[PDB]
This record gives C-alpha cells, structure tokens and sequence, in this order.
C-alpha cells in the first residue's frame, strides 16, 4: 500500500496515533503493520549502534523495510523520532523512486508539552520541512488526528 | 495466520519457480503472501552485502528479521535465497521460533549436474571458467539441509506437483 512515515519529538504521540492508525485500518479490512523500536532495534537493527554512521544504516534499513511492506500492499507505519532531514528525504527517495505512496508525518507538540508529559520519564531535531501531513497533538486530539491521516489516504486511494 | 516458507538450494535448483508458483496459488485462494528474493533484497535492503561468507551471514540475518515481521503481519512470507550454510538457516528459524512464528525449511533439492545442465543464467559456465570467483557448490560451499520440514526433488517433480506439495504442508501445520 504505502508508507506512512512519523516523526516527531519524544513523547509528541508518535506511538498513541500509530496504536489507533493501526486499529482503525484493521477494524475497516485494511492489511497494515507498525515498525517501531520494539520490533526493530533487537530484530534487524540490532548490530547497529551509536555512531552517526549506524543511525544513518538504522533508519536505510527501516526505509527499506516499510518499502517492502508497501509493495506487498501493507499500509506501514513507522513510529521513530527520526530526527534528521537528510535521513527522511532518503527513506523518501527509496519510496518515490519506485512510484510507493509515502507521507512524512510530523507528530508535533511543543517540546514543554513532551516534557510535561514525560509520558516515559526520559525527560537535535530537524523539523520537517514540508510534510504531506503535520498532526497537531496539543491541539486534538488522538481520534482527531487519526482522521486526518485517514483522510490523507483516501484522497490518494489507499483506503 | 502469518509463517515463513525458507527456501534454500542450488542457483538453478527452482527457489524462484517455486516461489512464484507458490505466491500464484496462495494469492488466488485468498492467502495473503509475499515473496523476498534477490530482485527485492539485493539491491534495497542488503544493496550493501556482497557473496563473502561473512556478507552471506549477514544477508540470510536480515532477511531472516524481515520474513519474522512479515509472518508477525500475518503473511505467508516465501523466501528465495540459496542460503548456503546452516548454521544461519538454524539462526533463522530461531529467531521465528523467539517469536512463536511458525518456519518451514524448504529444500530445494536438484543435483549439482541438473543444476549445472539448465544454467539458466549462463553462472555455472564462467564459474568453471573462474570468470566467477565463489559460485555456490563450484567454489564455495552449499551445506545441505539435514532436518528440513519438506525436501522438493524438482528433478523429479514437476513445478506443480512441487508447489502442491508445500500446499500440502501448510495445510497440515495449520496454516491454510
Ligand atoms: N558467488 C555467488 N554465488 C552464488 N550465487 C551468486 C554469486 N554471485 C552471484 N550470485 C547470484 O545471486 C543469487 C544468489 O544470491 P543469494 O542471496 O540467494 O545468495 S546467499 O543466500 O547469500 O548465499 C544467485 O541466483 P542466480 O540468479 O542464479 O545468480 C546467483
Ligand atoms: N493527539 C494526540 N496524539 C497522540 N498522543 C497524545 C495526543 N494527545 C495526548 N497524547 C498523549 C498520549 C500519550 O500519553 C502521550 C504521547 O506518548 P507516545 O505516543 O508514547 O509518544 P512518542 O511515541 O511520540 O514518544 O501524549
Ligand atoms: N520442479 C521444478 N521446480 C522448479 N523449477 C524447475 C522444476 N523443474 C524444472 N525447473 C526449471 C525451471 C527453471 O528453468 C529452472 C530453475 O530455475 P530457477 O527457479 O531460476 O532457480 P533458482 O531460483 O533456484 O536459482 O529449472
């Protein structure tokens, strides 16, 4: 199907929108998967690790990963911070190169809301520079946010 | 119901024939499957491995972790990969085993001569010619699976009778 691309700050709502992306397109017959930390860093990624070098590999591989699934006819989501331009404009290029629909979604809450939230008590980023979607998760809510990528599918026939 | 069917042979053996015929039958009775192969491994995902024994190991992790996410997905993920050495085909279905996965080791199984008589791509020629350094079972190893889940004779069986038989396997083990 295509490529469903998150980024965004730590705690922006990165893993809730893909949880409910995921539910709603399943409950409506629509094949899907999630690739996030839990699936990838101790699975393909595991011999990568802290060098710039091997996060630029993590997220190729990631990319080259959601590809397949688009070409199988999934809608993939991927639910990674994915701080830097240059590696979202690769994981892009793998897509667009091979004509597979692919949406960079910028998951964007302030960084005192993220903190606020210390969702995980964990507490540079690049913010996208034109995404096809920005998910604005201090101002709706998870629903709401949900429909708008729904909506963005649609008009581009993926649902 | 997701799984993976890890095929692994000679080059020429039929992996891709009998991938193909098998992702047709699956896809017609409503099966979800897809197939990884070269044509959509080696120059995406592991565009940065060649054929070493090291750069083998890691091509067969990879795509080990790949067909695990997509039987986690719920696919019939087929595999094509001559995948010569065993302890990296035992490594993979360990990790679908972690998993609770089902893996199914397919031995794509024609003699080296059969194999060596179609050269369907003209490999094994230069291989002896050592126009190819490395080639699988001229100037490099293939370890023969010992405990496979089904042993496809594609000498003696026909693309049909092969695919049905993997069919038949699936059906036993609760997946079709
Ligand atoms: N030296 C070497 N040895 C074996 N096959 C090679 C080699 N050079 C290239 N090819 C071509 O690549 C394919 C094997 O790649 P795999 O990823 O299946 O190999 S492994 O699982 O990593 O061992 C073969 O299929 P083909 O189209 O008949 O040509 C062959
Ligand atoms: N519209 C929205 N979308 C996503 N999460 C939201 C939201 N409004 C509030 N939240 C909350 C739910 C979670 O407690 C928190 C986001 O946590 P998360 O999804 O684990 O973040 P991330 O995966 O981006 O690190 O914010
Ligand atoms: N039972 C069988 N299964 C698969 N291929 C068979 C077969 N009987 C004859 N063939 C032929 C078809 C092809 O020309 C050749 C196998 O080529 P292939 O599928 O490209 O091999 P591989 O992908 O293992 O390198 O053998």
């Amino acid at each position: 199907g295509c490529t469903v691309w998150l980024t965004g700050l730590s705690g922006a709502g990165k893993t809730t929108v893909s949880m409910a992306l995921e539910e709603y397109l399943v409950c409506h017959g629509i094949p899907c998967y999630t690739l996030d930390g839990d699936n990838i860093r101790q699975g393909l990624n595991k011999n990568l690790g802290f060098s710039p070098e091997d996060r630029e590999e993590n997220v190729r591989r990631i990319a080259e990963v959601a590809k397949l699934f688009a070409d199988a006819g999934l809608v993939c989501i991927t639910s990674f911070i994915s701080p830097y331009t240059q590696d979202r404009n690769n994981a892009r290029q793998i897509h667009e190169g091979a004509s597979l629909p692919f949406f960079e979604v910028f998951v964007d809450a302030p960084l005192h809301v993220c903190e606020q939230r210390d969702v995980k008590g964990l507490y540079e980023y690049e913010k996208p520079e034109a995404p096809e979607l920005v998910l604005k998760t201090d101002s709706c809510d998870v629903n709401d946010c949900v429909q708008q990528v729904v909506e963005l599918l649609q008009e581009r026939d993926i649902v």
